[PDB]
């Protein structure tokens, strides 16, 4: 629903700890994969959702469960949203690359 949506909003936004920031962020990715609605394409499309999720990803290299979940979630997020590829644009370019750069030596991460 839309006030889980809110609650996973606020999690995502709040918690600075690597466990509950990827759990959070895998509970929402599930809910985007669905075919239920189009819940996950709320079309407000606000980067508040994966810009601290990428921001602790760039920052805690070590943290491979980020670096593993927020990959997919933004996968979901691109594949569900239509809107993903214009509110990219007009940025996400350098953390993907910092991304593959620092700690993306193992398959299930560069893959």
């Amino acid at each position: 629903d839309e006030e889980t949506l809110k609650k996973l909003i606020v999690r995502l936004n709040n918690v600075q700890e690597g466990k509950q920031i990827e759990t959070l962020v895998q509970i929402l990715e599930d809910l985007l994969v669905f075919t239920y609605s189009e819940h996950a394409s709320k079309l407000f499309q606000g980067k508040n959702i994966h810009v601290p999720l990428l921001i602790v990803l760039d920052s805690y290299m070590r943290v491979a469960s980020v670096q593993q979940v927020g990959w997919s979630l933004l996968c979901k997020l691109i594949e569900v949203c239509p809107g993903t590829m214009q509110s990219l644009m007009g940025g996400v370019h350098q953390l993907i690359l910092k991304m593959l750069t620092v700690h993306n030596a193992s398959v299930n991460l560069s893959v």
